[PDB]
């Protein structure tokens, strides 16, 4: 709608950055696009592709989501505030899902990823629900550099709007597992000042934050409203130089001018 086109341009122009945005109202089928086709570097909005295929994969592994994972120091990384909470003890695999989701703690990625045997079988995942533009090259943290015109660790925000329409509120999981994985979303600590502070108050979000390099500033949510069905909605957004500070305002705001349209 060329209201929400033009709030979104002067935001997207006042802000010198590129923006991305899909939204799925699941209600009506009702969907409004913004350079929705284009790559953007996903940043940590990955670790919901990646908690999805660890529940694909317990669909025929029972024990999978109670295996207990004993790491290492070594396997720590700078970004980890779960795993180290927990390295004398070890962690489940259960719970380094939720924590990669809700704390977006980087060791735990890189454990799960090794579980699931590498960076091609997060791929192959994505490839098994259709979603063809999601690419996964690196592991944690490089696949966070998002320099410009580098379609490595990129996706579109159409196909990972549709992704999570699939396995949040389709029928890409069996219902055990796509109820863990809305679970898990709306339990997120880091999502607070992006999707979620442009929406009611009044509602629930379940969401991924991912933020790196040339300020790029990123969420991808479900919204469960007051009335009507749940919504989907991704933002991606980067910005001119290396340097750049994050603008999770940019992402409220956003939230807040396709929330008015629906
Ligand atoms: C993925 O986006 C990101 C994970 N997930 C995050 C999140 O969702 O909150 C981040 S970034 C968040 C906003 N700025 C800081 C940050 O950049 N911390 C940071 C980054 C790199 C390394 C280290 C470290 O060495 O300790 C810390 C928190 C969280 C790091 C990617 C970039 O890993």
């Amino acid at each position: 709608p060329a209201s929400v086109d033009k709030q979104l341009a002067e935001l997207e122009r006042n802000a010198n950055g590129r923006l991305g945005v899909a939204m799925i109202n699941t209600g009506n089928g009702t969907k409004i696009l913004y350079r929705a086709a284009q790559r953007f570097p996903f940043c940590s909005t990955f670790k919901f592709m990646l908690a999805a295929a660890v529940l694909d994969q317990s669909q025929s592994q029972p024990n999978l989501l109670n295996k207990h994972i004993n790491y290492h120091e070594s396997d720590l990384l700078s970004y980890a505030p779960i795993t180290r909470k927990n390295l004398a003890h070890g962690m489940t695999v259960s719970e380094l899902c939720a924590a990669t989701i809700q704390y977006s703690d980087n060791t735990a990625a890189n454990l799960l990823i090794k579980e699931l045997g590498g960076l091609a079988a997060v791929n192959q995942f994505a490839r098994s629900i259709g979603d063809q533009m999601f690419r996964l090259d690196r592991w944690e943290p490089d696949l966070n550099t998002a320099r410009p015109n580098d379609p490595r660790d990129t996706t579109t925000p159409a196909a990972m709007a549709a992704s999570m329409n699939k396995l949040v509120l389709g029928d890409a999981l069996r219902p055990a597992q796509r109820s863990q994985l809305a679970v898990w979303l709306k339990g997120n600590t880091t999502g607070d000042a992006t999707i979620r502070a442009g929406a009611p108050t009044d509602w629930i979000v379940g969401d991924k934050t991912g933020s790196g390099d040339y300020g790029t500033t990123n969420d991808i949510a479900v919204l469960w409203p007051t009335k009507g069905a749940p919504i989907v909605l991704v933002v991606y957004f980067t910005q001119r130089e290396k340097d750049a500070k994050p603008r999770r305002d940019v992402l409220a705001s956003v939230t807040k001018i396709i929330l008015s349209q629906i």
